[PDB]
């Protein structure tokens, strides 16, 4: 079951789809998932530390980097404890344990077990890990400030309660029956046929198509279309892709072995997915949903079972060098024919495994067996380092095959949870690319969430995000949500039910908002009015009390702060929103303000933004900081999400705006006195001059290397601080943003040098080749981004644009010489693509 029934609207409205639903499957791929999920759940539900898993301790076992050892100079660290308004401050070892702590001040309040939280946060400082592996921490100590704790007890594990379950030789062929669509597109008497396609890693392994035919809203052949492959040869998870042309309109697939080892067999009417105008959701085994308008096509299947010596010098050194290579360079035949032929010694460089395992006729059942029993061997893959490029690689769409691509998760297997966070997104936007809805990555994110609420969290909101815009992907996705929701455990599952309502009534209100200001730059006073008269309706009654913030779910956002509240100047008209905090043991009057906006598709940000976080932690490998904020940004719905705003920042725009603000003027003085007016000491100026020339340098590097770098001055903001960023990726040329308001900062204005310039160019040039030093890894993560990602994009030239950023097959020399002379627009050009984007107001 009776209330077995309500759990189940629970889980299908915190999901944003009922995975109950039948109405679009030809088979049971997604109950048979459902299923095969409860034991990989429950077993990680199962052995769960339940205190652990409730403080959620966030932790790391990286070093701490060269940059904030010079941050101590004590061999001792400063914690202020509070219980009551007492409070004390403790000289404490950097390796010391938080128990090991409670001995040395149990020595002191009298003259049980209780456990340290961050005041404001609900975040903790327990577990054998010693304080400097804590990630709060390492963020206290970087941005310049003291460590505030209160003690209380743990939170009751009874809270994270789960309720309790309940549960041939012959050739292949395919007859084609004809096309239905309703209304037809163009109506001018046009010419269309179907091409038909067996895939496996976009490897495609034969082809056939039809004659053509008048497209009319019924077309019907009745034809058998005999293929080159036998019906031995077919590899599991090759996909029979189906699609037509006049060029192509629609698209489908078929898995043509099912989820049980099962030759597909029988009639099959397929709804399709129209194009717009590789990517993802092209692969997709999902069929429209959308009956009524959508083309569709029916077929036939009438096709049961299945499941040394010494190498020569030149040969090996073709052979390196094929190895050596990106990975997108493409591999000749003469390539591929030599990693087969010698794949035994291939088998002992880890980089070789994508590159060898795309030189595979997986058309033929011969070499797939070989292929497996070369897998068979796994001694040198299984004991090296962890790469997770390499992982990453095995992970796309270039590998369709089960048994590779589950090599490349047992890998993941070690990586640490703060790791896992890393590339959660990446990961998760991965399995677009699995060929089944259960698979390993799917299971091992399933598990590493439910064993991290964190990481639980994170992986809650980058699901729903996908399932409440992508169609093509929602059924498999909300299928593998459910299956978190199931054992995340009542605590969380209250948390997410806190935080859909109130983002779903705050897209109401971002909504109706655009709906009033037409367009009109201005935002009228009727505007704001209504803005702020709905926010008192909002909280009124309606509204939850507090909530977890999605982006920084240590923080409980309280009431909203509505005299702050707004609307912004955009074309779009995003809302900006201040909450209290509900934590009233937190240190700060400071608001939790959230930016909420419709009209850029949000996923694209969060993608760059975690890339952003990864070209961070490269930089923490060789001990530098660049100060980037990738500030918080989650996509939610459908061209909507949510944003955290950072406190006292401006854009460069308004700084301009501020003295002059023109029809488009510019000045170059005006950077460096707006933070001289917000230093109230010198140092603390030259101190902002500083965040700044790392924060300019590591956002010169990052950006030339997505090629996001001819941005708009209003599109890139600083802090009061010294910390500037860019912003709303959603959003002659010149390959950065480095103005001439920006060089009179480091002491030149264009064509001269300086003691804070040459400190620019050292940082830059080194933080280059810091990534380059990653390059497989940010080249498989462009990528992938792009197919995952983005609009349409083509499989060369635009993947392609990072390989010659990156200079790839260059020396440390040569590629120096390539970044420092892309400085060198920047002082040609000036203000002169700055100047540009109003100029085209009319062009
Ligand atoms: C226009 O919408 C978009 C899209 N993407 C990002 C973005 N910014 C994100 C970060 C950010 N911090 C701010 N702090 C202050 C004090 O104004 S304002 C802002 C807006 N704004």
């Amino acid at each position: 079951s009776e209330e077995s029934q309500a759990f189940q609207r629970q889980l299908t409205a915190l999901i944003g789809y009922d995975v109950t639903d039948v109405s679009n499957v030809h088979d049971d791929e997604l109950e048979f998932t459902r299923r095969g999920l409860v034991t990989p759940r429950m077993a990680e539900v199962a052995s769960r530390d339940p205190k652990l898993y409730a403080m959620h301790p966030w932790v790391t076992s990286k070093p701490l980097p060269e940059y904030l050892w010079k941050k101590i100079a004590n061999n001792c660290i400063f914690i202020v404890i509070h219980r009551s308004t007492t409070s004390q401050t403790i000289k404490v070892s950097p390796d010391d344990t938080p128990g090991a702590i409670l001995q040395s001040f149990f020595t002191k309040m009298a003259k049980q077990d209780f456990v340290l939280r961050v005041c404001g946060r609900d975040e903790y400082l327990v577990g054998e890990t010693p304080i400097k592996n804590f990630q709060w921490v390492r963020h206290c100590l970087k941005n310049g400030e003291e460590i505030h704790v209160v003690l209380d007890t743990p939170p009751d594990p009874a809270l994270d309660e789960v309720r309790k379950e309940e549960w041939c030789d012959r050739k292949f062929r395919v007859k084609i029956r004809g096309i239905d669509i309703p209304v037809l597109p163009r109506n001018t008497d046009l010419t269309v046929f179907v091409e038909a396609n067996i895939q496996h890693g976009q490897q495609v392994l034969c082809q056939r198509r039809t004659s053509p035919k008048p497209f009319t809203e019924e077309v019907l052949w009745n034809v058998w279309l005999e293929f080159s492959i036998k019906i031995k040869d077919l590899p599991k998870g090759a996909l029979l892709n189906l699609q037509i042309y006049c060029r192509l309109l629609y698209y489908v697939n078929l898995l043509l072995i099912d989820h049980r080892f099962l030759l597909r067999r029988g009639e099959y009417v397929l709804h399709m997915w129209q194009i717009s105008g590789f990517n993802a959701d092209k692969l997709t085994s999902a069929t429209n949903p959308d009956k009524e308008n959508s083309m569709s096509i029916s077929i036939l299947l009438d096709n049961h079972p299945i499941a040394r010596a010494e190498m020569p010098n030149q040969l090996r050194k073709q052979l390196e060098a094929i190895i050596a290579t990106d990975p997108l360079n493409p591999l000749t035949a003469e390539d591929k024919e030599l990693l087969w032929h010698f794949r035994y010694e291939s088998l002992k460089h880890p980089k070789a495994y994508p590159k060898l395992f795309s030189s595979v006729k997986w058309g033929q059942q011969e070499i797939v067996a070989k292929t497996y029993q070369l897998l068979a061997r796994r001694e040198v893959w299984d004991q090296s380092a962890l790469d997770v490029g390499l992982t990453m690689q095995l992970l796309d769409c270039n590998f369709s095959d089960e048994n590779v691509r589950a090599i490349a998760v047992q890998k993941l297997e070690s990586l640490e949870d703060d790791d896992v966070l890393h590339y959660l997104l990446q990961l998760v936007q991965a399995v677009k690319f699995e060929p089944y809805h259960d698979s390993a990555l799917a299971r091992f994110l399933l598990k590493r969430g439910l064993r991290n609420k964190r990481i639980g969290h994170f992986l809650f909101w980058f699901l729903r995000s996908e399932i409440a815009q992508s169609r093509h992907y929602q059924q498999r996705f909300a299928v593998i949500l459910e299956a978190y929701l199931r054992g995340c455990g009542t605590a969380m599952l209250h948390d997410f039910t806190q935080q859909v309502q109130v983002i779903e009534m705050l897209q109401k209100v971002t909504l109706d908002i655009k709906s009033l200001s037409a367009e009109k730059y201005d935002v009228s006073s009727q505007v704001i009015s209504q803005l702020k008269q709905k926010l008192e309706n909002l909280q009124n009654s309606q509204l939850p009390e507090s909530f977890r913030v999605p982006y920084d779910p240590g923080l409980k956002a309280g009431a909203l702060a509505i005299e702050k509240c707004k609307v912004m100047a955009s074309k779009k008209k995003p809302l900006w929103l201040e909450f209290k905090c509900a934590d009233p043991t937190a240190l700060s009057n400071e608001t939790i303000g959230i930016i909420f906006k419709h009209g850029d598709d949000l996923r694209q940000d969060m993608l760059i933004l975690q890339i952003l976080r990864i070209m961070e932690s490269i930089w923490e490998t060789e001990s530098l900081d660049l100060c980037l904020l990738p500030y918080g940004c989650i996509s939610t719905g459908d061209k909507i999400g949510m944003i955290e705003i950072v406190k006292d920042a401006t854009t460069i725009a308004k700084i301009q705006q501020s003295t002059v603000g023109n029809t488009g003027a510019f000045k170059d003085e005006v950077l460096n006195h707006w933070l001289k007016e917000k230093s109230p000491t010198e140092e603390k100026f030259q101190a902002a001059v500083e965040r700044f020339v790392y924060s300019c340098a590591g956002y010169c590097v990052a950006t030339f290397v997505l090629g996001i770098g001819d941005r708009h001055n209003d599109n890139i903001m600083i802090t009061e601080t010294g910390n500037l960023f860019h912003i709303d990726f959603g959003h002659e040329r010149v390959p950065f943003v480095l103005t001439p308001d920006f060089l009179f900062v480091m002491g030149t204005s264009g064509k001269k040098t300086s003691p804070h310039f040459q400190k620019f160019q050292d940082i830059c040039v080194k933080a280059y080749l810091a990534l380059r030093h990653h390059t497989n890894l940010l080249i498989i993560l462009f990528s992938m981004m792009l197919m995952t990602g983005m609009p349409q994009l083509t499989s060369k030239e635009d993947i392609e644009y990072i390989r010659d950023a990156l200079t790839v097959g260059k020396n440390e020399e040569d590629a120096k010489k390539y970044f420092l002379d892309q400085i060198e627009v920047c002082r040609d050009k000036g203000w002169t693509v700055q100047f540009n984007w109003f100029l085209h107001l009319v062009l």
